[PDB]
Parts: structure tokens; sequence; C-alpha cells
């Protein structure tokens, strides 16, 4: 997260860290045994870390649970990142409490102008690299598709939405991938891609979760 602020320990209870010997992507807990992340974060040997704040220090509220199954969206395209979404089932159910909780799925799609919360342990610099050990937060609005296209020259699909600031300075970044974009207390997006980080006229692009609710529910029900 570039240009954000320190969230505060466990204030984003649904945030998860995907670990394969080190943190490599974020994710969101949607129920006691399932996590949603980005398809481009797919990898074998994933351990899900819940209740985290400082990812390099055991602070007392963590829950480390190995993944038993990963399901990448059937239509994921790694070239365009269309359908950049993946489901991860935990080997055992997490113990839900005030520091470890699930985030609800949306019943409707959020409109442009809506303010959302983006969080992650990703790079905090637009130029160079600096990775924080504690969770960072960013308040960002959903941009209209028309304004995003005209300013960035990105090619986005109906399964994506831009969020952030065209003026640059604030944005998600490397390492925040797979993380949550929460608006009105519901999971509306997943950190997917962007050109660099916090660059002018190059906002972040997010997976539009509201288009996948049916797939998510059906998959969880039979797996
Ligand atoms: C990969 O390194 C980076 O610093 C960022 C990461 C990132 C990830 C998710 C969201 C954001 C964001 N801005 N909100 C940033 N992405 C890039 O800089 C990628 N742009 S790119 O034009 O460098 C590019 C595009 C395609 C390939 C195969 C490789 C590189
Ligand atoms: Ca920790």
């Amino acid at each position: 997260i570039v240009g954000g602020y320190t969230c505060g320990a466990n204030t984003v209870p649904y945030q998860v860290s995907l670990n394969s010997g080190y943190h490599f992507c974020g994710g969101s807990l949607i129920n006691s045994q399932w996590v949603v992340s980005a398809a481009h974060c797919y990898k074998s040997g994933i351990q899900v870390r819940l209740g985290e704040d400082n990812i390099n220090v055991v602070e007392g509220n963590e829950q480390f649970i190995s993944a038993s199954k990963s399901i990448v969206h059937p239509s994921y395209n790694s070239n365009t990142l269309n359908n950049d979404i993946m489901l991860i089932k935990l080997k055992s159910a997490a113990s839900l409490n005030s520091r470890v909780a699930s985030i609800s799925l949306p019943t409707s799609c959020a409109s442009a102008g809506t303010q959302c919360l983006i969080s992650g342990w990703g790079n905090t610099k637009s130029s160079g690299t600096s990775y924080p050990d504690v969770l960072k937060c960013l308040k960002a609005p959903i941009l209209s598709d028309s304004s995003c296209k005209s300013a960035s020259s990105y090619i986005i699909t109906s399964n994506m939405f831009c969020a952030g600031y065209l003026e640059g300075g604030k944005d998600s970044c490397q390492g925040d991938s797979g993380g949550p974009v929460v608006c009105s207390g519901k999971l509306q997006g997943i950190v997917s891609w962007g050109s660099g980080c916090a660059q002018k006229n190059k906002p972040g692009v997010y997976t539009k979760v509201c288009n996948y609710v049916s797939w998510i529910k059906q998959t969880i029900a039979s797996n």
C-alpha cells in the first residue's frame, strides 16, 4: 500500500496472509473454512495466516492453517487477468473471534464514487521498495469505467473496476495482490493489477466480486 496508514492491530479481522515460507499475497476470509484471493496468486504448498498484524513477530492472535484445496476460476486468463479470482479451502476450520472474522459477500455491485478500504502488507513506495511488517490501510473511491479508460488506456473487462486516484500518490502495490477491497462492509473487490504503483493516470484494477457470488456459493457448497 502506497500512501496509506497503519490500520491498527486486528482492525481488519478478515485480512489473511498467504505464506509459502514468506508472505506473497493477501486474501479474505469469507467463512470459517474458505478464503478468496486472486488467481494470479496461485501456488502449491500454501499456508493461510489469520489474525496477523506484524507478519514477522508472533503476537498472540495468529492462527496458521494449511490449505487442502485451491480452485482457480474456470475462466481465468493469465494474459489479461480476466476472472482473476481463486478459492482456497482450509484443512481445518478457523476459530472465529473478534480478531479473526469473515467478511460478507455483496448482494449488489457498488457504484462509482463509493469509498472503500484496501489493505495489505505490500510495497509502500512508488519508486524503489520498502515492505512493512504491519498491515497498511488505504481509503479509495471506485472510479467510473469511462474515466478510468480515458485516462489510463487500460483495457478492462466487465469483471474489473478501477479504484484509487488518477492524480497518483495512493494505491495498492506488489504484495497486496489477492487482498480485499471492502465497501459498505461487503467484499466488493480483490487486488488484481496495475501499471506500476501510485503512478499518475494509472490506478489500481480490481476483480469485481459481485459478478462471482453465485460461483463462490456453489463451489463452497459442494467442496
Ligand atoms: C509487479 O510489480 C509491481 O510493482 C506492480 C504490482 C501491483 C499488483 C497489483 C496492483 C497494483 C496496483 N497499481 N494497484 C500493483 N505491478 C506492475 O507494475 C505491473 N505493470 S507492468 O506494466 O510493469 C507489467 C504488466 C504485465 C506483466 C506481465 C509484467 C509487467
Ligand atoms: Ca504475527
